[PDB]
């Protein structure tokens, strides 16, 4: 560690930088002209005096109820310019394995204790108030003297998180309201969807790409009463993409046929479509709370089911021809002899739809990726918290219910003004855990841009690699006798082989999915509260008489017809 | 590097790590070092090399 | 063209033409940033 | 348990039998006329008064040193007429599995404690002597009033075990000698081998078949000095068979070629021959001790390596044609396109030998099956005991060595009169454990006889079943990430599917193998003690001059020939 002091040189090529000094200076410079100069406190924590792994900055603000003070903080570790973490050796059923790590893996309980101690020293002592942590985000890009925009964006995010925490904890005593569907009673909500897959992608607060195959926007429509002007107000947006899950049907087990919406499916169907949500953020709203997230979820679900609008993504992808996102690779699944993906760029839309109907289930699975740290991880951590319904605590009569489940149920019920409670039973499941840990990162694309590492999925493997790799990828996603670290190792190895090792990892995420019955009840409850939506972009005469079929008389009652007309007992 | 083996000179077979090689082998791989430099060390001496 | 072969197939192809060992060499510049350091290698070539 | 007492009937179809009364009566009747009436004590243990699972009989005898008495017992549980054991549920990495059991699985420490208590009550008390168990064997066949021969054989086995225990424990104080190679100094040992695979097999003491593909007999040759008569005296016999183990060679790992006896092998060789010993027993010798077992082992090793005499078993099997033991099934291994086993009944012996040389390693592995209970399990338990060389006990300087290793080393050294110690280093390995538990039993053959269940091996699967089953069988024999119970379950399932469930299981066995260096040292030490053997049955002119090749002059010394005839330094 002290080799440089032993074998020293007068002039050194590596001097390091002062990111905490640069970021704090920019934030204070921005605040010095407004009227909120005294509302914020900046705390610098550095490894030279506290037991922390990285240099961090903490943004603090307070609120007073009665004679007590409450303080909330937002934590920002800065890691640009440091060496990446090495691999850790673990214990497996067969032997030892080396597991990858990233920045978030070093933020354990010791780090939290040190940050809390620094915060308490900042405000004066334990007798001067109380302190709590309100969020956390890792900044992976360098901060210089020409980074005013990034500093302003980070300050805005910290302010929103702190204010939301204060509201949730002390709204009843402080009289602070929250969003609900009753505020959209006198207007007309609308929605729109865009399918784009060529070019640049969406970006996060730091500046890294996010996969955005499907984008949904929820707005509000306004008309002036007398002057007849028309305008719209945009509220919230959502991004995601479509994946596939292997799920064969077993007829040989002497079971009944698989029924979807009460209808049987062809025997060749073996893949289940899945929708994965990657981000959600406000557009013209200043505040983003859990209730706003619920509104975004309702809008996305309503739009994606409007006339099978989700299959348009695959149909649109099929127009490019041979490529990493070609749905024609399923021709090899359908017919074993076929060994080359099919080109469907010269087929009409209905032909492609008919081709897809032979291999896919006609339903959608709703999932979400929850980052372990980021801009909105404080908001999205409520989904994992509701996965465990019951604390096993001893019950006099009825088992105790956990607090995270209560929070999610309360949000669903409050947005819809109390109709969800009448539609859905209290204690039924809301969220399931899949158990898969997904990496986050980026790589260099051949078109000159950086792309999200989440571009590697099942279709990519079908189109680019050989069938053995496809089997290994699906197996790490589905097998139940594999521990988490084993799955992580398998996926990491495949990605590294495909990309030749030219990529960078930034974080981790976990994948969860919703209960379909709960979602149906939520849609019904939203309708019962007076909320309607009109999609504006959905695409797709026909000869024949459709009402004639429904008026046919099939059968009548049979009562109208005239009716026709020793050894065992031996002892 | 081109380096054919001559069996016709009535010599023994070529052995690498004590193992014989197929008769069609005729090229020898070579590694060439082009540079070496420090990363976080301030001093670079012959011992570091 | 070997871009459609698996790794073991390519390894088997290489085993028919190459010796299974490596020769270690180095290029010593006549002037440069570290030529003062690397000139020790030529100096040791004459033993006696 | 008491259902019959509740719902009772006057006349019952099942009354049971008195095996312990029948067997004891026969043994006493045999002994009543000889001069050893008072040397034996018979103890009856039944579940009605002791906590034991089966009715058992104990045969006891004593020896006196000084003023103390020592007693030894032989235990015989009788299980004919009882229901077989059910399956036990265990815990696995994935879930729960059901594992088969047999009679021996119920003989735990509680059983031993109860038997010891009964034995102590028999002799009078703790102050009347000391008691120890000398052996154990399960009798699975019914005993009636017409079973004199079986009773006599069982009594003889018990007597031999008890006498050997007394000798090993107290020979030095009682002056009892033991067998060694010095007693064969003035005569000529010989050996013979028989290859038989059609018809009846060998049988054990109870009467169950034993696989006996190869049989080796060791004898002694005698000639009268003056009258010139010729005779032989037969000492010991050994049975076994030949198996195959999958063992591919990896050239692609940049390693050297595989060398056997310093010679390379063709690239297509991938199977390793293995010899498995199934039994060993005396012929005209009255006593059978560990030293006699060593003599049998030496004889078998010498005979089987006499001019590749073990390959004659496969060559002889090839003469029947298509069948469960056809070596022509390896043609499918050699060439993938071939899908049907080859018929080699019209080829000469040298052609078959040449065919075998392309697929098999030219060496033999020596293994042995050790039963968990049986006639000679008390003798053969010394092999498992020597597997652990070192007790981990703290050492002042040199690590302590275990007692089982000491016993096996001492036997090897004493048979050869102290030459093994000079040939082999003290502390080197002698025995390895494979970790496989093998079932014992029998089934009904199509020729009208009962055959050993050990007929199911790799060649049987190649000839009878499909390649998936072959892969599963080999995998359960070789994979290192499988627990013992998992391997047992896999093999049991395959056997049950092949035989349609028509077979009976009687016991368990474990498989061990010897160290080749130790065996070579043992052969050399036996030679150095004056022992030679002449095989009499080994089979297999040739043109050319063999001495001419060795007299060629290759190369001469090269000294007989006349010898021929700025920037770096700039600063």
């Amino acid at each position: 560690r002290t080799i440089n002091r032993t074998l020293s040189r007068r002039i050194s090529r590596n001097t390091g930088s002062e990111q905490v000094l640069n970021l704090r200076r920019l934030m204070e410079k921005y605040l010095e002209d407004t009227r909120f100069k005294d509302d914020f406190i900046f705390v610098a924590v550095d490894p030279n005096q506290y037991s922390v792994p990285y240099p961090t900055l903490v943004v603090m603000s307070g609120a007073k109820v009665g004679d007590h003070n409450h303080f909330f903080g937002y934590v920002l570790p800065l890691v640009a310019g440091l060496a990446p973490l090495p691999r850790r050796e673990e214990q497996g059923p067969h032997g030892n394995i080396l597991v990858p790590r990233t920045w978030v893996d070093n933020l354990n309980g010791t780090f939290i204790n040190e940050v809390m101690a620094a915060m308490y020293a900042a405000i004066g002592g334990k007798s001067n108030g109380t302190a709590r942590i309100a969020g956390l985000a890792v900044v992976t890009n360098e901060i210089t003297a020409e980074s005013a925009h990034l500093a302003t964006t980070l300050l805005s995010a910290a302010d929103n998180a702190i204010q939301t925490a204060i509201e949730i904890r002390l709204g009843d005593k402080l009289g602070l309201p929250q969003f609900n569907l009753g505020m959209m009673a006198s207007d007309q909500p609308i929605s729109s969807v865009q399918y784009n897959t060529s070019g640049m992608q969406d970006s996060d607060i730091v500046g890294n790409p996010v996969r955005s195959d499907i984008t949904v926007t929820i707005s509000n429509r306004i008309r002036q009463a007398m002057s007849d002007y028309d305008s719209q107000q945009r509220l919230v947006a959502t991004t995601g993409y479509i994946d596939l899950t292997y799920s064969p049907q077993n007829p040989t087990f002497n079971q009944g046929p698989v029924l979807v919406n009460g209808y049987p499916v062809p025997p060749t169907v073996q893949y289940q479509p899945r929708y994965v949500m990657t981000s959600a953020y406000p557009l013209e709203l200043d505040a983003f709370t859990p209730n706003t997230f619920v509104l975004g979820l309702i809008g996305t679900i309503a739009t994606l089911n409007s006339g099978m609008a989700w299959a348009q993504s695959l149909i649109s992808n099929a127009a490019r021809g041979i490529g990493p996102h070609n749905p024609g690779a399923l021709a090899m699944v359908l017919d074993p002899e076929v060994t080359a993906p099919l080109d469907l760029s010269t087929q009409t839309n209905e032909q492609i739809y008919k081709f897809l109907q032979q291999v896919l289930y006609p339903s959608l699975l709703i999932s979400i990726d929850v980052p372990e740290e980021g801009e909105y991880s404080w908001l999205l951590r409520m989904i994992p918290a509701a996965e465990k319904i019951y604390t096993g605590k001893v019950e006099g009569e009825v088992r105790e219910i956990s607090e995270g489940y209560k929070a999610l149920y309360r949000a669903f019920d409050d947005v819809t003004l109390g109709c969800f409670s009448k539609k859905y039973q209290y204690g039924l499941p809301l969220v399931y855990a899949t158990g898969n840990r997904i990496p986050l990162g980026h790589y260099n694309h051949q078109d000159g841009h950086r792309h999200d590492i989440r571009d590697m999925d099942d279709l990519y493997m079908m189109n680019i690699t050989n069938p053995d790799t496809v089997e290994a990828w699906e197996d790490s996603f589905d097998r139940t006798d594999m521990t988490m670290s084993q799955r992580v190792v398998a996926r990491h190895e495949i990605i590294d082989r495909v990309l030749s090792g030219s990529w960078e990892q930034t974080g981790w995420a976990m994948r969860y999915d919703f209960d379909p019955l709960a979602l149906q009840a939520l849609i019904e409850a939203a309708a019962d509260a007076g909320f309607t939506i009109r999609p504006e972009n959905i695409q797709h005469a026909v000869r024949g008489n459709m009402a004639a079929r429904a008026r046919g008389l099939g059968n009548i009652s049979g009562n109208i017809y005239a009716r026709s007309d020793g050894a065992f007992n031996l002892f």
